[PDB]
């Protein structure tokens, strides 16, 4: 399914090329800009455990996920995937745990040591 394919046909997207955080492009967004550091950014995402579970949707929600690109307001492979991608873009992003939770998991729904996957859709970016 699609968090395999990721895992064995997926982009390595890591500046250190470690691997940690893995990317397929799904929808193809609008021309060529990606948003820039502090910029306020609004997506849909799902996201689901390596034992198939889904954890949370913010489609679920009715309203989008936003935060500020590259502050750490997020887990490190967002600020890295999202920063990445064109408005209008689809992705899935595969993330290994020192990219994501590490050993604390997120409690209680995400172990220790979890890899993660998300379907990630940037709906807009804007600077402030």
């Amino acid at each position: 399914g699609a968090p395999a394919t990721v895992t064995e046909q997926g982009e390595d997207i890591t500046s250190k090329k470690d691997r940690g955080v893995l990317k397929i492009v799904k929808r193809v967004g609008n021309g060529e800009e990606t948003p820039m550091i502090g910029d306020k950014v609004y997506v849909h995402y799902k996201g689901k455990l390596s034992n198939g579970k889904k954890f949370d949707s913010s489609h679920d929600r009715n309203e989008p996920f936003v935060f500020s690109l590259g502050k750490g307001q997020v887990i490190k492979a967002w600020d890295i995937g999202v920063a990445t991608m064109k408005k209008g873009e689809i992705c899935h992003l595969l993330c290994k745990p020192e990219y994501a939770y590490g050993s604390a998991g997120s409690l209680p729904k995400i172990p220790s040591n979890a890899t993660l996957f998300f379907e990630i859709e940037l709906l807009d970016f804007k600077g402030e």
